């Protein structure tokens, strides 16, 4: 059991040395050779720490007439690209030594996916259960004023986001406090947060983003014939099983999309039980079960099978569980060729060194868990463009499709249809749903699939350039460190 | 040896309980009695902590072509009255746990003297000796940009100040970086710092402020016949000795003004020696000695007398030494009726409990060391009024003085001077220097004497209202806590 | 009983025609003669109306969980000089047709006293009794946000003020909502309101301002030997009586200062009784009576004497009562040579036409009731200079007084004191209190006496220039209209 901060700090040095050896050669600057080395050994010392760490204190008054002091935090990691997106975590285990880590984790998690803005995290030392709803907006509406008066919230500086125990309703209390106190004169005032409900500028298909994230991530590696061979699996999802730990937003929506392309959910683990049916599980039925029941423990159509789900015989683990969930105590007992981290840092840094020995491809959490980080970038743009995606072009592009089909029809009917007949060129029953059911949802899920795809093909490229084999995690950080470097380097890092 | 943070945190609770017992009765609010108690027990929980603590990280490049990371801090204590003044301390022993203390120390040190703005402190973990002058402006000019982009510098938010190892030249590098990058559009851009050299908006007679501070502070207690009796001394400075530890800006200028009203400097202690002559020391001669010599050790006209200067037989100790300088190990060996703290926290909290037993009046460091805090408030106004003090009225008030003397002359010459004679009513040789040598210096030293006087008469009042005897320190904090309370209370502490 | 709007609209035309006949001749502009007339007949059409009238609607939620809609108003009269000061009146009789009047009334009431900013009024249709204290800040803190987001509050646009049923505690709820939502980035954020309590930037001696106002106003007319003769009275307060209607802030403090210079309060009328003692009343004793009792009805040392107090035999009526309080039904029954309006529009426009027939000098409410309008201008400056008045110069001017006395002493002791004697030139027992008890209060009461004095000597001048006799009200409006005109005229009234 390590300290999560030393993990993310570890994967930097682990990656910093690799990239450096070629990152120096790629400098056509008019200096010596040992001053290039002392420029690359040096910027990396600047990317590693956290540039800003605020620390707050709130006069909040409970509804029973009892004042109290709330302690908060927020750490902007990198200023190289503004704004800086990062969720707000209401908890009690919040630590300034942890906010600095998850802030750094996002500077790179949104660099591997070519999302512009940097990384940040906030954290409020409150246990949400102990507060009435009138008291979680007195806290939220003042954690922003105190934080926006100091340039840590704003469409061009920081963009808070949801987190576990910080839902859709939280993000309205932030966007309304900002768009009425400080951001009033700013036209983009509602772009100060993401995850807002749809009635206030949220994007559609957001709650299924990390799901689509976890999906397209592993999709681009299952369909990689140059990796399935090395592992021992075949390309494609066909006749492959997956297992899910931590049923929830990331697990549930992942189950759906994987089960839609022939995969078979075998087990579903949670904090308080375990499920198993080697014939598979129906996501919707199990999704429906937890609605009334609140806990899948006792699912009818699948027997109970307790134990370490990380031992489950399968092909694909997907841990949506807590951080540091898979460690040496059970790493030699995976029974899965591919691990797909759905949460932040499930794999302790030792298991990765084990997994390259067991010949396991561990897809990192920088890449898979990007997910919402990308739609939370498409929602920032939605609010920053003041129009839903596609409203201007759904029907202009609908007409362009009917005319092509007509143009292909009439063109044939000159050659073949001369006999008075006709060729009713019509869209399929599928490309008809795509037309009649067009929505902003279809464009979000599209630009998300493109981001994951174009990015995975950049992790692969590095895993050959530097010959990392199945060490995709290291490959991910080398792309993250290399692209954050090209922003400091060509910018005259210091403003002097 | 305590932690300096627990000292300042101690004197709050020590004072918070005393003020509370009457601070509740003074509320004519439409509530119960136990909800007044739970409003006063509660605001005090809000005044005690530090509301904002930023923490920085700098890409600074040395002149030998070697980047490095500078770590800084700044803690705004109380937002009840903007701006928030606080010095910048270049050191290596800087600690975020220490900046929070000295920030709180200034919220009260400028409350006992009715200075409006709250308290703050900054700190940069650099040893100044290891940096060329071109590298102490690359640090200073970027410790402000990084700090002003986040609303921690500005004529209406924070006003940095000088400190030990942060001289007059530092404050120009801050005022020029602000008045040309961010504060450009603000007319008051040059009011963003104090302590600037006179050629850029500094006030005259600033380097002798803490001197005039230490002076008028003890003046208002030496001339208090209701305290000299209780101690065992007589009123006035006449035939009284004082001794100085830590010769320097606070010690030197204190020596001068005290030696000007009949006091006799006996010893002068430093870090590297000790001086003694029970006939006295001439300040100017000793001031001149350290100019060439750089260290008074070896002064001709006064023999060497080594040892704990805090043992020196005297009437008035003035420690300008380090913090926590006088402790139990030598507190029963003071040999001085009056201690006059010229630095921040020379007396460990135990010696005060000893000193009330030894019957010693320890004048606090909230009051005496205010000093520069008051002229650093008069310099903020100078730059905020865009005119030196008195330029409009030195000669308009000069004429009004000549006409009064003429009016008294002619009025007599009607009654007595009828005999052809005349009565040359002329100013004294002293009130002539005051006229011909009028300057902004004379108004600064005046409004400083008024602030110290009006404030000491408020410490005295509390020391009777709550019957603290010679425990002036506790009296000082009770006035500081009571006046910071009347700002939160009548303001609807929460903005909800 | 008229409509109060038609009164203030009446006194404009009544004054506009008089000033015009000379106001045209005073134009050295390169135009014709009939185009000067059509420039003066025209600007007066621009000064008369109200340039801006906002009208609000609030989602306020009672503490019993019941939303409701609050209806508010605010009318900026004249933009010729920014800001625009005007009180906020919580009532139910508030009418947009009344706010426009009292707004215009202040554009002139602060023009006769050379106060720069224009005039405005606000009004909220709520009965304050029906609202808990937690609900009069939810209203106050949102009547400002809704009003400051539209440029109707701010140190440079509008400066709200207290009013009846809008006390000191209201003005803190406005200054804190502004200085934390919108005016945060403005250094002058606390100058957005006046009347704030002393703990947040209020001026001392404010609650006794209208008192000092009513005093120095009638002082400058009682001591006018060229008016007492015409009426039938003698100069000075000596052996003269006054009577007060509407005991309260304006009546009480007026009683004190008048009774201090030999006047004799005869009666004290209120809404619910009447008092009389032709030997006089002691203000303090009667002031003390209403403290416990809450109503002077039943004062021991003065018998009850009911009836229309406006009939009381006296020399000076001072109605602090409601508006339109003295009308034709009792105007032929005044029994007072001098009426001194302490409220806004006590005299219906007909009684003035009666009073010039009865040969009565009615001092207007533009001039007397200025009062607080002047200290509410000195409090705006206090907050706008960030320093209490005199802190810099109380002791610099104290020293200049001791040196003059010493210079007169020594100068004599050269001529007379050559005999070894001495002449202890010391301040009086009165000019010693003035020194030892110097305060911002003494400067406020001074600059208030100067404003009233310099202004009354301008009403007198007009009452000769245009030969209005005892019609001082018309003289007041002609000075108000003439000085508001010289601001539009020399400014190119239109911005085209």
């Amino acid at each position: 059991d390590p300290n999560f901060f030393k993990m993310v700090e570890g994967f930097f040095d682990r990656g910093a040395s690799i990239v450096e050896d070629k990152l120096v050669e790629d400098l056509k600057t008019r200096e010596t050779e040992e001053q290039k080395r002392n420029r690359v050994r040096s910027i990396l010392r600047i990317i590693k720490p956290c540039n800003h760490v605020l620390s707050l204190s709130f006069p909040i008054r409970r509804d029973d007439g009892s004042w109290e002091v709330i302690e908060g935090y927020r750490a902007q990691h990198s200023q190289h690209r503004t704004p800086c997106k990062g969720g707000i975590r209401y908890s009690t285990d919040v630590s300034v030594d942890e906010v600095k880590a998850l802030a750094s984790l996002m500077t790179y998690k949104c660099a591997v996916v070519d999302v512009p803005f940097g990384g940040a995290k906030a954290g409020v030392k409150i246990n949400p259960k102990n507060y009435t709803d009138n008291e979680l907006e007195k806290i939220t509406r003042r954690f922003t004023m105190e934080l926006a008066k100091k340039g840590f919230i704003g469409p061009g500086v920081d963009v808070p986001a949801p987190d576990m125990s910080t839902g859709e309703r939280e993000m309205s209390w932030i966007a309304d406090t900002y768009a009425s106190t400080i951001g009033h004169y700013d036209i983009n005032a509602h772009a100060c947060v993401t995850g807002k409900p749809i009635s206030q500028g949220g994007i559609h298909g957001r709650i299924s983003a990390t799901g689509r994230g976890v999906f397209h991530g592993i999709e681009n590696f299952i369909n990689e014939a140059s990796y399935m061979s090395i592992l021992g699996m075949t390309p494609g999802f066909g006749d492959k099983t997956f297992v899910v730990q931590g049923f929830g937003n990331v697990g549930l929506h992942s189950m759906r999309y994987l089960h839609r392309f022939g995969a078979k959910c075998i087990t579903v683990g949670e904090s308080d039980g375990s499920i198993w049916n080697p014939d598979g599980i129906d996501p919707k039925e199990l999704e429906d079960f937890k609605l009334q029941h609140g806990t899948i423990l006792g699912f009818p159509k699948a027997k109970i099978y307790e134990g370490s789900i990380l031992e489950v015989d399968c092909d694909i683990l997907i841990p949506a569980a807590s951080e540091k969930q898979l460690t040496k105590s059970n790493a030699p007992r995976v029974k899965a060729k591919i691990i797909a981290e759905g949460a932040n840092g499930p794999t302790t840094p030792e298991a990765d060194k084990i997994f390259l020995e067991r010949n396991i491809m561990v897809i990192p959490d920088l890449y898979l868990n990007a997910g919402g980080v990308t739609v939370s970038y498409f929602e920032w743009l939605n609010n920053l463009n003041h129009v839903s995606y596609g409203r201007l072009t759904f029907k202009y592009e609908r007409d362009s499709n009917y005319h092509l089909l007509m143009s292909v029809q009439e063109s044939l009917e000159r050659k073949f249809g001369k006999h008075g007949g006709t060729i009713p060129i019509v869209p399929t029953a599928e490309f008809q749903d795509r037309i009649s059911g067009a929505s902003e949802k279809d464009i979000v899920h599209s630009g998300l699939a493109y981001t994951m795809e174009r990015s995975a093909r950049q992790i692969m490229r590095t895993a050959m350039k530097y010959n990392l084999g199945l060490d995709l995690r290291t490959a991910a950080y080398v792309n993250a460190i290399e692209k954050v470097f090209r922003v400091y380097n060509e910018a005259g890092v210091t403003f002097t």
